[PDB]
């Protein structure tokens, strides 16, 4: 599509023809009239199948619209609430909250910076996950560094599975010692 096309030239960095930066990236937001760190956006780049935050290349720009049937910005700002009903189901919101992961995460590097992963699990989880503020101080405080995917899936499970008031939590081996360490630390403070 040559409407396609066009419509990437207005984005695509005017060093390297076959990536959108910054400025191209925020260009893009800002027509579709969204802040470009919100969650709406993050939901765009999961349909997008982005690899990495703040790069956006030609082929995941061409074939993310050609994917989405659009070949301009209205139609896709049309498709955005389609996107969020999508995630109504468990298996498609497991699908998006493990693609945040490696899109936050630098390529090439295992775990994700825990900076990051309190920024991100503020932007998917603030509203779903009850102990979420105490979560991020109990990482803070243990000086953790990083956050390995493993551990990025299992607070999921652990915020999908646990009481409001941890009565249902067994700390007999069933989950690993972190997860028995922050329980340790969050149940006298709730």
């Amino acid at each position: 599509r040559k409407k396609l096309e066009q419509l990437y030239n207005r984005y695509k960095d005017p060093q390297d023809e076959n990536k959108i930066g910054i400025d191209g990236i925020q260009q893009f937001c800002d027509d579709l009239a969204l802040d470009p760190a919100s969650i709406s956006v993050l939901i765009i780049a999961w349909k997008f199948r982005a690899a990495t935050q703040c790069e956006f290349s030609k082929q995941e720009f061409m074939d993310g619209m050609t994917e989405l049937g659009c070949d301009s910005i209205e139609k896709l700002k049309a498709q955005i609430p389609k996107m969020e009903q999508e995630l109504k189901e468990p298996g498609r919101f497991k699908d998006f909250y493990q693609f945040t992961f490696n899109f936050a995460k630098n390529p090439g590097q295992k775990g994700l910076d825990l900076e990051m992963a309190i920024a991100y699990w503020n932007l998917v989880l603030n509203g779903r996950f009850k102990f979420l503020d105490l979560w991020n101080k109990f990482l803070l405080e243990h000086h953790k560094r990083s956050i390995p995917k493993d551990t990025w899936n299992l607070l999921l499970d652990f915020s999908t599975m646990i009481a409001d008031d941890m009565s249902n939590y067994d700390e007999e081996g069933a989950w690993p010692v972190l997860i028995d360490d922050f329980v340790e630390f969050a149940r006298p403070q709730i």
